């Protein structure tokens, strides 16, 4: 008898279980990093902080690429923009004007906390009609941080009402639920072996994202002056004026816009719903950071960034929300710009490199109880300053293709939450479910839709 002609072997069965951490599970027989093979393409998976820092950032430029890949190319206009787009000219112009952009709001009237504070205040208001009822947040938070990312980008914002939300908000579900079936790292081509309609389905809904870019930039042609530079459009706008041209054509502005309209309103919504959630699972954390509030800002006043320094806990929390569940468990993928190597492995050019932040998170050797919550690991034990408890943590990346929105997240997650906690107790719902927390990996990694019962609290009424 004889072994079987073996054509083909996968690791682990396909679609069962959560990608991030079935490749976290084969550290304990393959080590830290290891490859695999489909059709002609390697891919490189690494699941240790030092080889990621590696690729981050001591080599971050050798492995800066993006692997091509047919949705991606569908929602980035052909590789466009700066997520989805390759190393090379235009992803540097159009990443660093962007960056350019978040400068303009650093200090003044249109200080990045003045549009978020306004934004969020609107939220509470809405949030407040709804007292003692049981609903999905979902919505109102994607309204309050989808005017934030209009103003950056355009200096407008919506009107409650505006019907145009939820057409926003239905390309949106749309292009995430067909962009991926489940994480942008796939082992097996399904799209190709079988008949399907995930990229036409993909393309209907980038259209109509891409002709409402489109009529706003075109509307926008008229009011662009040079003496006015306020947003993400003008800063574009201007280095066209300026001008290279050809890295600058509408197609590549637009897609620009499309990039940072789209990651400021799903990043952000998804780590509110997720932190949220937790809380609703820990009530013994949740009531700290209500002292926690009441103690250090009160009710004379709303809360504002400086409280950062004060509302220890609550910026803990907001940590621990990002390693358990980080927004990209495998970051996005990366791609070896020219022969290199990996603590000392070679990869040649063109391995797709990919980072399982999931396994950093949870290395039992560098977190104690890794996957428990647990925001105190984040504070000293006196909870009097806060920590960093461990050097594989890297919820933003690191290096050329780190976030560039991290500035911008940081001050919404903290005030949106800031503001909630003052005003509102948030409770499990009336027939007593909880979310789930085991989430559903997407381009982005969510959480199942849940219900929250918002009662405005007592304390903040009788301050008033
Ligand atoms: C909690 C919220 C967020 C987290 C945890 C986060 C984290 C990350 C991570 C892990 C990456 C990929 C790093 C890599 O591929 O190596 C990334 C890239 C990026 N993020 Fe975010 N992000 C957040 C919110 C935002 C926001 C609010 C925006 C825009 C306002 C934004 C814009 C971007 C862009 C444009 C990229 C692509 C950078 C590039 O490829 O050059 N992100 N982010
Ligand atoms: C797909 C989506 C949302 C849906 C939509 O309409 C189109 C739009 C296109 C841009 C996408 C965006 C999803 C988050 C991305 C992938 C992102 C990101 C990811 C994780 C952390 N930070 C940023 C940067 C690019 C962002």
């Amino acid at each position: 008898l004889l072994s079987l002609p073996l054509v083909g072997s996968l690791p682990f069965l396909p679609r069962h279980g959560h990608m991030h951490n079935n490749f976290f599970k084969l550290q304990k027989k393959y080590g830290p990093i290891y490859s695999v093979r489909m059709g002609t393409k390697t891919t490189v998976i690494v699941g240790h902080h030092q080889l990621a820092k590696e690729v981050l950032i001591k080599k971050g430029k050798d492995f800066s690429g993006r692997p091509q890949m047919a949705t991606l190319d569908i929602a980035s206009n052909n590789r466009k923009g700066i997520a989805f787009a390759d190393s090379g000219a235009h992803w540097q112009l159009h990443r660093r004007l962007a960056m350019a952009t978040f400068a303009l709001f650093k200090d003044g009237d249109q200080k990045l906390e003045k549009i978020i504070c306004q934004e969020i205040s609107t939220l509470c208001d809405m949030l407040a009609t709804h007292n003692g009822q049981s609903i999905d947040i979902s919505f109102p938070v994607f309204v309050a941080v989808t005017n934030v990312i209009s103003l950056i980008c355009f200096n407008t914002s919506y009107k409650n009402g505006d019907p145009e939300l939820n057409v926003i908000q239905n390309y949106n579900e749309g292009i995430i639920d067909n962009l991926s079936k489940d994480s942008l790292v796939d082992l097996v081509p399904w799209l190709k072996i079988f008949p399907n309609k995930t990229l036409e389905k993909l393309k209907s809904h980038v259209k109509i994202r891409n002709d409402l870019l489109n009529k706003i930039l075109e509307n926008y042609k008229e009011k662009f002056r040079s003496d006015s530079i306020t947003n993400m459009l003008d800063t574009l706008m201007q280095a066209k004026m300026n001008s290279d041209s050809e890295l600058l054509s509408d197609n590549h502005i637009l897609t620009t816009i499309g990039d940072i309209f789209g990651a400021g309103v799903e990043t952000t919504t998804s780590v509110v719903k997720w932190t949220l959630a937790f809380l609703l699972h820990n009530p013994q954390v949740k009531k700290k950071l209500y002292e926690e509030i009441d103690q250090n800002v009160g009710f004379s006043r709303t809360p504002t960034i400086s409280d950062r320094n004060r509302l220890l806990l609550l910026e803990a929390t907001i940590r621990e929300v990002l390693r358990l569940r980080p927004v990209a468990p495998m970051l996005i993928p990366h791609k070896a710009n020219v022969d290199s190597s990996i603590g000392e492995f070679a990869v040649d050019k063109g391995t797709e490199v990919i980072i399982n932040l999931w396994a950093l998170h949870h290395n039992e050797k560098e977190w104690h109880q890794p996957d428990q919550f647990m925001p105190e690991r984040f504070l000293n034990p006196a909870g009097t300053q806060l920590i960093s408890p461990s050097v594989s943590y890297l919820p933003f990346g690191a290096g050329p293709r780190s976030c560039i929105g991290e500035i911008l997240a940081r001050q919404e997650l903290f005030l949106i939450m800031a503001w909630l906690l003052q005003r509102f107790d948030l409770e499990v719902p009336d027939d007593g479910q909880l979310p789930s927390l085991e989430g559903i990996p997407k381009v982005v990694f969510l959480i199942d839709s849940f219900k929250v019962k918002i009662k405005v609290r007592q304390a903040w009424r009788e301050a008033q």
